[PDB]
């Protein structure tokens, strides 16, 4: 078949470290909420707060999920993080393998 | 003037950094994109027969023109080791004409 | 939130030093929310008629869609290559709260 462009999206969401990383990647899978995420680690968040320049050591969560869902994922994304205001920015997919794409919406329909 | 849209941005998935320096070098070689960006030691979480699983990959983000994705895409799958590789593609809106240019010319 | 108000930008650099000091300085200058700085990229490239393998560092910077070129052209007159790599893409969904900080601080 084909693609609907925009119907797949990429999520971003950083966190503190690993631990917390790993807790809400499997709790988003598991809910069906996303179909894969790709942590990265060693990551360091660079940001003005108080009037200072401040150097955090994060992770980085790419979440692949279908567009709709974002909202909902967002949500419990901000249930569960431990940040007051936590990073999730989501860019939608226009193109790529078929086939992947529609794993990516059957395993969260 | 950059048209927008006209250069994406393709994510893949490798095993491990063996496959994903061979795949890199031969789109490269191939003219399938103009460059790629290789981070190591990335977890991936994902459903699989619906149980969750956990795997070490490569993460390659590859720039090209958004026109050849399509090739770019039936290449990666060829030589790819895993069944159904994963390969998305977000459109880049702005940037540096002279890189997105250059992006262009050598593709 | 309006779709596609604040962008994602990516750019490489040789190393962190070159890096942090970019990243310091568009948080600064107020050209960028946050940056985060990815480190150990191989980047493979063609130059020359040869292939290329260099270590680097990636940076994924968020700001106002807006602002993203003036952000271009400040990386590009501090940035130690010729042609540096700057690409930005839309963002369309997020958290608002996040989102709008994001606007306000730039």
């Amino acid at each position: 078949s084909g693609y609907v462009p925009g119907s797949v999206s990429a999520a971003f969401v950083t966190c503190p470290n690993e631990k917390v990383a790993k807790e809400i990647a499997r709790a988003v899978v598991e809910k069906r909420l996303a179909a894969c995420v790709n942590l990265i680690p060693q990551i360091t968040s660079i940001y003005e707060w108080k009037g200072k320049i401040e150097e955090d050591s994060e992770v980085l969560m790419m979440i692949k999920t279908q567009s709709s869902l974002v909202p909902a994922l967002t949500d419990f994304v901000r249930s569960v993080h431990p940040y007051e205001v936590a990073e999730v920015i989501a860019l939608p997919v226009e193109q790529g393998n078929f086939p992947y794409l529609q794993w990516v919406r059957q395993v969260t329909e």
